[PDB]
């Protein structure tokens, strides 16, 4: 439940991807603090260079940030993510880049000891050869986003819909529409929320001592709407 997130929880993230035939793997480690709604993670591409830009992977790789959200006192009954723990939940997403391809995922966020683990299977198709993604025209940055959550009582889980604004180097913005569905792994009672949002902010940086392809993610997630 929410009892497992009172202190600093260590995180381990693993991702196997396949974008337009290009195969890659990403490892990540870090820690989250639900009291501050903070998440700090370091990702490394274990297969060499990443064939997609790092900003396009933030919501998938940093999906654990949704579990570390600071929910206000009058809202702690709308926290699905924490209530699904230790057994966790299965997450499936469809990220649609406007005028380009899409990413289809299958993720699992659960507890393995004192460590929260996020394992993802990603498949990307229909990307343009010299488009914003495969052409690496995205700036190494990120903007704020609100994750609009609604309950799916039929499947005992939740649904989420949101838009990500990716800044391009020429001045344009690349829209990435997100569709999300979560369902618990366990049979025990989970918290089914009313309509609300997760106010999320993401800051990206580099580690000047890491020679490998990496990304440092600092995320701040707070709940609101009710």
């Amino acid at each position: 439940g929410e009892e497992l997130f009172t202190g600093v929880v260590p995180i381990l993230v693993e991702l196997d991807g396949d974008v337009n035939g290009h195969k890659f793997s990403v490892s990540g480690e870090g820690e989250g603090d639900a009291t501050y709604g903070k998440l700090t993670l370091k990702f490394i591409c274990t297969t060499g260079k990443l064939p997609v830009p790092w900003p396009t992977l933030v919501t998938t790789l940093g999906s654990g940030g949704q579990c570390f959200s600071r929910y206000p006192d009058h809202m702690k009954q709308h926290d699905f993510f924490k209530s699904a723990m230790p057994e966790g939940y299965v997450q499936e997403r469809t990220i649609s880049f406007k005028d380009d391809g899409n990413y289809k995922t299958r993720a699992e966020v659960k507890f393995e000891g004192d460590t929260l683990v996020n394992r993802i299977e990603l498949k990307g198709i229909d990307f343009k050869e010299d488009g914003n993604i495969l052409g690496h025209k995205l700036e190494y940055n990120y903007n704020s986003h609100n994750v609009y959550i609604t309950a799916d009582k039929q499947k005992n889980g939740i649904k989420a819909n949101f838009k990500i604004r990716h800044n391009i180097e020429d001045g344009s913005v690349q829209l990435a529409d997100h569709y999300q569905q979560n369902t618990p792994i366990g049979d025990g009672p989970v918290l089914l929320p009313d309509n609300h949002y997760l106010s999320t902010q993401s800051a990206l940086s580099k580690d000047p001592n890491e020679k490998r392809d990496h990304m440092v993610l600092l995320e701040f997630v707070t709940a609101a709407g009710i």
